[PDB]
């Protein structure tokens, strides 16, 4: 089950501070949603920190649908409103229309052009004019309060870079077996020891920010 | 000295039998590498139809292309799924023709796995489809291919719906763009390679434009 194969990244405590270290040297972490819920994987990695080469695992080893998890405020700041007024998708996944960095890059889906587009949108004096739209990486207005508020892998990412002390923003993107399948925990937990990222839960993130009362 | 295009793609035949080729692969239901014009994107997409897709074909392009599997359709059946362009003022570099995201309501979970993103296409390319069977947002993007074709727009897009008109199947196919391990842009060495290993066609949207030409006017 999968608390005990989680055991081997340490206790639930141990799995946030490694997230967050991780984070904070400018590494990626693996965060789990609960087993009901979707029971994916996702690669978190910090803007601030990211590489070229760090999207370029991500479009090789995932889903390749590149996400910008962003605060209210910044989803506001580059004029960023939902895709759709009525979103009726299963989990009310919060897609803000795609975007492009408007200069700077040529078809938008190199993994240069989309860290380029990324770092464009999360620039703190970033204007909406900056961006074009549609384009290949896709926003996602996480939930004021978080984990807390919404149990999604958007608020995990939002939540661990302000809890690591970041800039509040992550790209996320589901790991996928070879194929085509969603990496479950047993993948989830091998590439996390392959490439040297911490592997945690929702849960886990749940459980800590309740324990140190922690208002992001 | 660095050979042209033109002269990479010789091995494949000249341009009316590479497009002649691609037709063949599609209605055997094998997929085909479309390259665009050298001062466009010069980038090479897989496309695959819609009618015999598998699982394990849109595998492959999670695994070898961008991830961005986009569903190439008519207006007319766009129209039929009520999919408004994503935005009303598009200003992407090429216009792309993005509608809102789509997902299909059942048969799928997280929408992301190559089997639910399969489904979603199925359900929207199905002649006889209503907007309903579709959820907004979600994993598959479709896009709006110009009336006209390739003699009207140069993109992948109408590439793909031209590809299957012309092959006479189900005029929906989905494209996704050839990427390299580091995450840069397949080019055209490498697309003739892949080509060859994975048994597709490679051709160019000029092919096509030639084909029709001389095949229809
Ligand atoms: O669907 C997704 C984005 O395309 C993934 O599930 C992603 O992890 C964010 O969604 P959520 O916050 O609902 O998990
Ligand atoms: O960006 C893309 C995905 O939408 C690809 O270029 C695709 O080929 C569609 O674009 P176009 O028709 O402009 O080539
Ligand atoms: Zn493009
Ligand atoms: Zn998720
Ligand atoms: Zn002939
Ligand atoms: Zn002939
Ligand atoms: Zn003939
Ligand atoms: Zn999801
Ligand atoms: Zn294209
Ligand atoms: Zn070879
Ligand atoms: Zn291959
Ligand atoms: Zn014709």
């Amino acid at each position: 089950n999968q608390s005990s194969l989680l055991a081997e990244f340490g206790d639930p405590i141990t799995r946030v501070e490694n997230a967050l270290q991780a984070l904070r040297e400018g590494r990626g972490v693996l965060l789990l949603d609960d087993e009901d819920r979707e029971n994916e994987g996702d690669i978190i990695y910090a803007v601030e920190s990211l590489t070229t080469a760090q999207m370029a695992l991500m479009i090789r080893e995932c889903s390749g649908i590149v996400c910008l998890c962003l605060t209210e405020a910044q989803a506001d700041r580059l004029a960023l409103p939902p895709m759709v007024v009525n979103n009726n998708s299963a989990n009310q996944t919060a897609f803000t229309v795609s975007i492009e960095a408007k200069h700077g890059v040529t078809t938008g889906v190199s993994a240069q052009d989309r860290v380029t587009t990324i770092k464009t949108a999360a620039n703190p004096q970033a204007k909406p004019e900056d961006l074009a739209r549609p384009g290949h990486v896709f926003p996602l207005r996480a939930r004021a309060g978080g984990v807390l508020a919404r149990r999604g892998h958007t608020e995990g990412t939002v939540d661990l870079m302000q809890m690591a002390g970041l800039q509040p923003a992550g790209v996320l993107c589901e790991l996928t077996n070879p194929d085509g399948s969603m990496a479950k925990t047993p993948e989830i937990i091998e590439f996390g020891k392959l490439h040297n990222m911490p592997v945690l839960t929702i849960e886990d993130m749940v459980q800590y920010r309740i324990q140190f009362d922690l208002k992001l």
